[PDB]
């Protein structure tokens, strides 16, 4: 929409240490379809992107030093049609945080570490 | 799209401190829409929403003990139609990293910290 006006969210960029290990785990193994892959920076399809960590670090801060990015003050949150299959499929080839529950407001979910720690949940669709 | 199958990003859900200072933020200074208010989670239109930080740790990992949840590890990035207004707008308000600056790229942006010091960047519209 060229007539947007105000303002829009339209990424959140989680910092990497390794594009490719990162791309190819959440193009492979979370199942998302690359929009575009510039090198240092990749959007997903549905609004999700990453980014090498110390080449964004140095375009903002002009510095950059580091421990794992992920830092437990966030959480990336998706939804699967099949959130069984996605868990079967998923679940061996990641650290979980805990198993396919339900949760207090009756949504089965489960959650995990993507490869730089940063916080992921996978739910069925709302 | 109930039809839509496979794996969607929904929403990245940065932690804070204190949700009614960063409701008051995002929607005062940044305009932007709630589009549901629980209490301690807000949902922006656009896909941007906020947790307080403790329930939502509690709720993945079952404790939590904090620096600020700002942890230079992510980057939230958003559009303006009208990038110039929303600097003016905006910056007097917030700690700038920098001021409104035609990147590599050649697109003009600003970035800045929000309540809990995450960074963002403001950008015209692509």
């Amino acid at each position: 929409n060229l007539y947007f006006q105000g303002m829009r969210f339209v990424n959140p960029i989680p910092f990497v240490r390794d594009i490719n290990r990162s791309k190819s785990f959440y193009r492979d193994r979370l199942g998302l379809k690359i929009l575009e892959d510039f090198g240092s920076f990749v959007l997903f399809e549905t609004g999700f992107a990453i980014h090498e960590g110390r080449s964004l670090e140095e375009t903002i801060w002009r510095t950059s030093s580091q421990e794992a990015y992920g830092r437990r003050n966030m959480l990336l949150y998706f939804e699967h049609a099949d959130v069984d299959a996605a868990f079967q499929d998923i679940a061996p080839h990641v650290e979980l945080i805990h198993p396919l529950e339900r949760q207090a407001w009756g949504q089965r979910v489960f959650r995990f570490y993507d490869p730089d720690g940063h916080a992921i949940e996978v739910g069925e669709s709302l």
